[PDB]
């Protein structure tokens, strides 16, 4: 990624991988290597992401929220 | 949060995340992103929180604990 | 603990839970909040331990091993 | 390994524990304490592995890379 990626990755029921990176991103990769989609919080993401029953992808950030993806890269919901 | 979020969040059965931040909680947020509980620790909650059969919440703190907590939020032990 | 418990904890199938401190030790606690018992690596245990088929927990440590333990906290190896 | 172990372990269906070390290796290790492979990645491996369907191990490293590492250690993809 653009930093080093200290978050631990995830792995969805596709087998998409979701990891976070000191660069800001939390980062879907396909399970080829290539970008899914990455979406960008206001610091570092060093939380590594959990993934609830209908596939939403939960992570903190030092921007000090705690975000809610949806799979398709969109923001569900931010609570700080 | 009031702090980063460094803890990795847990899922429990019906969708709650749990997490910690580094204003010392450790937070319950619903599924539909508005608070459930927050629980006072005495520093950090870098630790990623845990889940038990029964539901309780373990997660370790910087102020040296391992904290019990009921699904309700409230202490069930902790352990220094 | 004695230190800051930055490891996150893991829960056995009798509902122990296992969890790391920067005091050096590595944790098993019985769901009642009582110490089951301890093992001391010699650096801080920041890894967050993980639990085999067969019951054995592992955890690394600053003190550069790997470590596998016994769910009676005896030594089975540790890997530098 | 050569430094502090911060990664968190993962458990491979076979028993294998997978680790990162801030030695900068991937390391894979079988349940009898005896290495399996290590795998060099350019800066250590805070990051905790995760094993997907088809037993692919995923890590971060301070490298800046997610790395997709086959069973047998060699290596199936970075992302940067
Ligand atoms: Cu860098
Ligand atoms: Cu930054
Ligand atoms: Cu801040
Ligand atoms: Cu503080
Ligand atoms: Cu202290
Ligand atoms: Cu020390
Ligand atoms: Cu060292
Ligand atoms: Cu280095």
């Amino acid at each position: 990624t653009g930093g080093s990626v200290h978050s631990s990755p995830a792995i969805g029921q596709d087998g998409t991988i979701y990891v976070g990176s000191n660069d800001h991103y939390l980062y879907a990769i396909n399970p080829n290597g290539k970008l899914k989609w990455k979406f960008e919080t206001g610091g570092s993401v060093h939380s590594s992401p959990a993934i609830g029953q209908d596939g939403t992808i939960y992570v903190g950030s030092n921007d000090h929220y705690l975000y809610a993806i949806n799979p398709n890269g969109k923001l569900k919901w931010k609570f700080e």
